[PDB]
């Protein structure tokens, strides 16, 4: 497999599993006990300030991919200011815009989510597009187009939970 | 504690937390960030051509078993050509049979699942026999024989999601 | 950080990454898969007798602490006999009182669980107070103190079904 590119300012824990081309930017923060392998699907991009938190898994399917910012196909996007908190699984193919909080053990395959979403706890999202700016509370099961759709619009309060949290 | 017995052309990763009475079948595929312990259940079989995902964890209770095809008691049986995926939580007593789907994130615990079956993601399957062949959508929590006894019938679209996954 | 202090008769698995101001009392068994880090939060509180399982992340919010019994400030306190089963996610601010079941896949985060609850599969517990001696049902989400307020009681069985569990 080809080796990460990882920024100078990125923080890698040295328990993270991390394997083949993946692409971490300027001041990303992996904690440890995570593990983000493009072994099957690859590349992947992480951007810059983004937090992987403790009990992650990022990983790919062998065919599928997502456009990135730089017009390449990627297996998993997740853009700039991002979070991916606690247990959360990001599945290629998958891209997740700037500025999303994904909250606790909350899943994203096979699914665009718009920059600015804010996604809560114990949330499933696959095999749709959110539109940038979507709230989705906690609990949530969103696997057709027509629920992703309905999704309310991020408020101030959602802001400064996420904000709380990360 | 017993060993495990991994068949020849089994593959298992160096990361892999693999202890006690496991008996791994031909062309097994367990990745790393998995746990597979006999320490309190025991034993656990694993068929042949089974893929067990980094994040899953199968353990089993002390107390409790099942019938393995052997006829011998088993915390943990997955039959043969099973996917357990990402972050999947397979608990003793439990029987998963040959060819089964078990998606992200779901747990099976004091079950039976009929071979066949494509259980999707998020999903809890406890204390109750799930015939072959089902289906079990995402985000589904089946507690009761009532509710297993009500889920569909496996369809063509099924089978193709779950070898395009897998 | 400080470190840890660990009780003589206390079990840590070597796997377990246990890290900061995390203070477990007598007989508590960690098992391997556990992640316990008191570098955000702290400090942590883990009673005697209790049971940490594989898969277990147990982390804090550097803001927002509750009042242990001790009556000093943690950002996580779980007390005696808990058992905190597999894949939970325990997040500080977060008390647990004595004697609670919290089942497989569930998270407790920013919330008090009083003494005695019984807490099932795949559960969401956030921003609220769940009282004493209370039952959650497999795959509730529980965000709303309106909710936790409607809780059914602890019986015999859930009490018989943490033991035979546990
Ligand atoms: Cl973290
Ligand atoms: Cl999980
Ligand atoms: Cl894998
Ligand atoms: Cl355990
Ligand atoms: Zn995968
Ligand atoms: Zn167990
Ligand atoms: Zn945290």
């Amino acid at each position: 497999l080809a080796e990460p590119e990882i920024a100078p300012t990125a923080y890698v824990h040295s328990f993270s599993n991390l394997i083949g081309d993946v692409r971490i930017k300027d001041y990303v923060h992996i904690a440890p006990g995570t593990s983000i392998r493009a072994d099957e699907g690859t590349p992947f991009h992480i951007g810059s300030r983004t937090n992987i938190q403790d009990g992650v898994v990022i990983h790919g399917l062998q065919q599928g991919r997502v456009i990135g910012d730089d017009g390449q196909e990627y297996s998993v996007w997740i853009g700039d200011n991002v979070s991916i908190t606690h247990m959360a699984l990001i599945h290629g193919p998958a891209y997740i815009g700037d500025g999303c909080f994904i909250g606790f053990r909350s899943t994203v395959f096979n699914a665009r989510v718009g920059a600015g979403c804010v996604v809560m706890m114990h949330v499933l999202i696959q095999d749709v597009e959110i539109p940038p700016g979507k709230y989705v509370p906690s609990g949530m099961v969103i696997t057709t187009q027509q629920q992703a759709d309905r999704l309310p619009n991020v408020e101030e309060s959602d802001i400064h939970f996420a904000q709380h949290v990360v």
